């Protein structure tokens, strides 16, 4: 097994895509994350829906998690607010969770390997032609 | 609604139970985490799919050696896991799940995986996990039309 056949479909995002069809793609597909690559179409970095829901939440209503000193009535509205237009990259934290990047070739315990270092659950497999998941890795050597 | 509304069925397995067992559920289920659980079923922490593949990983490929030694994966897995238990693969310092009420508000929960960005909390009624509020399930109903 090589890192093409391993591969699957993840969508992909640039940093100068709309902030909201990123949205849209995390809330549609319920995926914990984004592909996102640069004008050229090369690996750039991942961005977490958790990232993303950080973003959408007022920095005022984060500091007062219960509610119980102030308001916010506008929460749906006001996503639909900042997301207009802005790009992906600001989405972006101060420091983006880069993306490792596996071969067309590798093996799986190339992979397993990259991905074991960086504890982190998604490869980029270029040739992007596609992306290996943690879960899918686990998948196929079981 | 409220957390118990905003929750999805999420599976939850115990500390003590079966690594193996664990690692055949995140793969079919094809999972980025369980949620793991206590022996009296209080929320513990989560296992991210990625946690196992460290766990089945030794150090010395994690710091090309991969393509140097004749041990494929496959093979080694059910050894490595014999015996084992969810508790063991966990990390060292493992992440702490943030539980939300249940009759918490879309804005309190939305605040709290804010301010935390944590990727799930998972939803307690009466001391009983009914579910989990993953990120983009938060970012679903914030965007869902009205």
């Amino acid at each position: 097994m090589h890192g093409e056949q391993m591969a699957e479909q993840f969508p992909v995002v640039g940093l100068d895509s709309d902030a909201r069809e990123a949205v849209e793609l995390l809330a549609s597909r319920r995926l914990p994350g984004l592909i996102v690559v640069d004008e050229k179409g090369s690996p750039h970095s991942v961005l977490p829906a958790s990232q993303v829901v950080r973003f959408l939440v007022p920095s005022y209503v984060q500091d007062d998690p219960s509610l119980a000193r102030v308001i916010d009535e506008s929460l749906a509205d006001q996503v639909a607010d900042k997301l207009a237009g802005v790009t992906v990259r600001k989405l972006l934290p101060s420091q983006p969770a880069e993306l490792p990047v596996v071969k067309h070739d590798d093996t799986v315990l190339e992979v397993a390997a990259i991905m074991a270092r960086l504890r982190c659950p998604l490869v980029a497999v270029v040739k992007i032609i596609g992306a290996i998941t943690a879960s899918r890795l686990l998948e196929l050597v079981v």
